[PDB]
């Protein structure tokens, strides 16, 4: 084999919270750590942790022959795409000044970067609406019928978070039992499935503890030195704490429902990107097809992705299904003995100690990567991968064309 193209679809690197609520303040005691940079933004570290991520893939794509060893990439070779949030298009940067240091490849995002794109969420702009009642009852079943059975089925993980938190000492518990009680955050916090024509988010503890985990991994991952203050302690519970994040994510963002609609930009732009075309000027100025497209997007949309195409993951070593500069790579590549055209779908990603140790990446210092499979494809090769047309066959079903930009 012999590859041809790749596009890779990566989470913006380590970041900031988003947001800093009462209700954080008033489900923990303690004192939450601050931040170097403003809300949502990507630290300093992060952008290296990035960085790290475009070296390992630079050495990677020399070896497989699609980029020179020495030298820039010429002329559109390798080409870069951002969502507007300053998170985003810092990690475009950095991973740049890790592919190809000093070449000053270009960060293309749309024109005006005071607006949402809808290419990394059409429902934003309104190009399109979900389906209210088909949503609704997709994401339910998908809870197992009720978002009581949901959280009945994690009450070990809830508990792991008060733990951490120590929540039974924080302003809410305490409340509640001047209150004739319920000490937990489940039943103190209620969570509710809001479905709107251009979202859909669960309300109350879900949403909360999705949240404060995701906080958890990221300030292990900005190197803190006491994340959830000290009360972290070994693997089973990273996984624990995290499962829940993973959770809301399979019901927000893999349910297909949610997941075709909010997918279908990215989904024709990949599709541009990895079919063989005389090259030309597309979206953002941007030549395609090239050979490598570096598109920086949100963990939503490595969900979205995931859940849209049947792709089906969970990472080793690392609690984040769709991490920090977490990486969707579709890759093309060409057979020789008969030149047919394969598209292979991986996971590149770093484990949760490899963002903590800040650990240099390399060829003997891979990040992990999970090998995936299109299942609904119906012409797969011995290696996994599916066909040119499988793969275009699957685009076309999955895509919903009132989404398209
Ligand atoms: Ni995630």
């Amino acid at each position: 084999l012999k590859l041809e193209s790749v596009v890779i679809v990566s989470r913006h690197g380590v970041r900031a919270p988003t947001k800093a609520t009462q209700l954080m303040q008033d489900v923990t005691p303690d004192a939450w750590p601050t931040w170097p940079v403003k809300l949502g933004w990507l630290t300093p570290r992060g952008g290296e942790l990035i960085a790290y991520l475009g070296h390992y893939q630079r050495q990677r794509l020399v070896a497989d022959g699609l980029l020179a060893k020495k030298g820039c990439p010429q002329s559109g070779q390798v080409a870069i795409i951002a969502d507007v949030d300053e998170r985003t298009r810092k990690t475009g940067e950095a991973f740049a000044a890790g592919l190809a240091p000093d070449c000053a490849i270009t960060v293309h995002t749309q024109a005006d970067t005071s607006s949402p794109d809808p290419l990394f969420n059409p429902l934003k702009t309104g190009v399109c609406q979900l389906d209210n009642a088909n949503v609704t009852d997709a994401i339910l079943s998908r809870a197992g019928g009720s978002i009581a059975d949901f959280t009945g089925h994690r009450q070990t993980a809830f508990r792991e978070l008060e733990r951490v938190l120590n929540f039974p000492q924080s302003n809410l518990c305490l409340k509640r039992e001047k209150q004739d009680e319920s000490c937990s955050l489940t039943q103190a916090l209620p969570s509710e499935l809001k479905v709107s024509a251009d979202n859909v988010s669960l309300t109350g503890a879900v949403s909360l503890a999705s949240m404060l985990t995701e906080i958890f991994l990221l300030q292990q991952a900005q190197g803190m030195p006491e994340p959830g203050w000290g009360r972290i302690t070994d693997s089973h519970q990273w996984n624990t704490l995290l499962s829940l994040h993973n959770a809301q994510f399979y019901l927000l963002q893999r349910t297909p429902e949610v997941a075709r609609s909010r997918a279908t930009p990215l989904l024709d732009l990949i599709k541009t990107a990895l079919t063989p075309h005389p090259p030309q000027k597309q979206a953002y100025g941007v030549t395609l097809p090239t050979s490598v497209l570096f598109i920086a997007g949100h963990d939503e949309n490595l969900a979205n992705l995931g859940g849209a195409l049947e792709l089906n993951w969970t990472l080793p070593g690392q609690p984040d299904n769709t991490p920090p500069g977490g990486e969707l790579v579709f890759e093309r590549w060409r057979r020789l003995s008969d030149n047919s055209q394969w598209i292979q779908v991986s996971l590149v990603f770093q484990t949760l100690q490899q963002m903590r140790d800040k650990t240099p990446l390399s060829l003997n210092t891979p990040p992990g990567e999970v090998k995936l499979t299109l299942a609904g494809c119906e012409e797969r090769n011995a290696q996994g991968m599916c066909s040119l047309a499988g793969f275009t066959q699957i685009v076309n079903e999955a895509r919903i064309p009132a989404c398209s930009l």
